[PDB]
């Protein structure tokens, strides 16, 4: 019993992180086999921010202005190169500790594991969500930007994430591992509008599974609604719409409840034109949007890696 | 810029997870040295948990009862005890990954990184509180008896908790890793009442703290209290007292906001009274007690681990 926000163990992920200087700025890098990953605007000056040129920048600097280490280690950069908005930094040792990974992409209402680190140290690790609006509501301090975001897949480590910006609102953006930013984003410091961000509603469906698994179920009434109706009532809330694949990602969860999914849309409608009435779900007050299905399943039926 | 639950990096605990069965039951071990520990329970049928003679119960069993697995690895059994609720195996091979480690009992209201398991493998990383009551809020299956607890300082493991029940009531009890209970509860499956339990006053006020560190204040108000008529309030409303201890513990913080300790008592005693008038702080309509202030500190200041 109980619900928790869960991370993924972080362990294989602590092994490679390593800490990246220029100048006098210090950021957190990648290290997998012989290539170190980090943000390209660690080669900027404070000058150089608001409107750099990476291409000039990145010309004008030497592997030697490139300090990378990893614990008491200094490593070696042989050479530096750019893709997209992510520094590739060739050292000359692999990193012995490099766990079977990829690199992937992952879409808005996806969920991973934060391991926000300074100076190349692991100070704590924490589930996200991408939000539709392609932000992330993280805890990132300065120093901070270099910090990767994954999920496991059995044995495999996919990395999703690394953390490149706090955006003047106060919200986090950064890039898949190939250096493509999530969203409208550009690296550098100019105030960029992040879109409205709206209401997973697959997720929060989900959630009230795990509430009902976990004996939670106030809230279920006795109706039914067809899937255009729930959407008509959703997009007054900004919520996302509801598709038929998303119907189909909750099965699971609706068998293990006997609840059918339309069901539980049903519920989630009076919830959203009700309110809750000064009750709680799972001890929270509102509804909770950042847990997928396959987080609760993957929860509330204990799955496990390598 | 951001607030989240952050639990330890969780590599170091990782690598001492391993398998214990015993006839049908099967649960996880903790692999430090050359010992094993584990609940006590494992060695229970069915018939003997209503009311075990854990001496007598252990006396029938042999070192082969007891199958450790670690990975692909089988790992023999030389000797069998009992320290209070806990099970020692130890095991001819010393574990190559052992950690800096300590074993230290926690103090009601204080936090730690569970690292839930099952079958020997890592499921995930969350961060609980000990209850005033001595209870978990935990997120624990079947199979996931001998998941450990620990905080992390500098570069050495601090066990605190090993998870040895669910009670009937659906929260979570265990023992310190010499096996004491936290709280009044015994390894037998019989009915146990946790306290009243109480909300951690000292972690609230962090936590409050937390959110105006981040911009958000709009509960603020222009009072003062003083520390016994603060407690008339909170007593009403199920909260711990606020000793000088605590006013002590949250000096940086109110140093770091410009808010005096008193002054965002006063706050909360606000808070307690007129509710939250349906706005929320730091994403939660509800006050959060789950928080202590090094919590705070560590997460707003960014403090890292070896
Ligand atoms: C992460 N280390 C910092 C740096 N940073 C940033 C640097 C350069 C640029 C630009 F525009 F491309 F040149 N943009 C951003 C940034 O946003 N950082 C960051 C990240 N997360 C949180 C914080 C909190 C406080 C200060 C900086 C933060
Ligand atoms: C943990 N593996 C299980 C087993 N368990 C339990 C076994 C024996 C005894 C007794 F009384 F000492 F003999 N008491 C308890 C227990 O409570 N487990 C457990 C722990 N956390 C969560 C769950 C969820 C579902 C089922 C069992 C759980």
């Amino acid at each position: 019993s109980g619900f928790r926000k869960m991370a993924f163990p972080s362990g294989k992920v602590e092994g490679c992180m390593v800490q990246v200087t220029c100048g006098t700025t210090t950021l957190n890098g990648l290290w997998l086999d012989d290539v170190v990953y980090c943000p390209r605007h660690v080669i900027c000056t404070s000058e150089d921010m608001l409107n750099p040129n990476y291409e000039d920048l990145l010309i004008r600097k030497s592997n030697h202005n490139f300090l990378v280490q990893a614990g008491n280690v200094q490593l070696r950069v042989i050479g530096h190169s750019m893709q997209n908005c992510v520094l590739k930094l060739k050292v000359d040792t692999a990193n012995p500790k490099t766990p079977k990974y990829k690199f992937v992409r992952i879409q808005p209402g996806q969920t991973f594991s934060v391991l926000a680190c300074y100076n190349g140290s692991p100070s704590g690790v924490y589930q996200c969500a991408m939000r539709p609006n392609f932000t992330i509501k993280g805890s990132f301090l300065n120093g901070s930007c270099g910090s990767v975001g994954f999920n496991i897949d059995y044995d495999c480590v996919s990395f999703c994430y690394m953390h490149h910006m706090e955006l003047p609102t106060g919200v986090h953006a950064g890039t898949d591992l190939e250096g493509n930013f999530y969203g409208p984003f550009v690296d550098r410091q100019t105030a960029q509008a992040a879109g409205t961000d709206t209401t997973i509603t697959v997720n929060v469906l989900a959630w009230l599974y795990a509430a009902v698994i976990n004996g939670d179920r106030w809230f279920l009434n006795r109706f039914t609604t067809t899937l255009n109706d729930f959407n008509l009532v959703a997009m007054k809330y900004n919520y996302e719409p509801l598709t038929q694949d998303h119907v189909d990602i909750l099965g699971p969860l609706s068998a293990q409840t006997g609840i059918a999914v339309l069901d539980m849309c049903a519920s989630l409608k009076e919830l959203l034109q009700n309110g809750m009435n000064g009750r709680t779900i799972l001890g929270s007050a509102l509804l909770e949007d950042e847990f997928t299905p396959f987080d609760v399943v993957r929860q509330c039926s204990g799955v496990t890696f390598q």
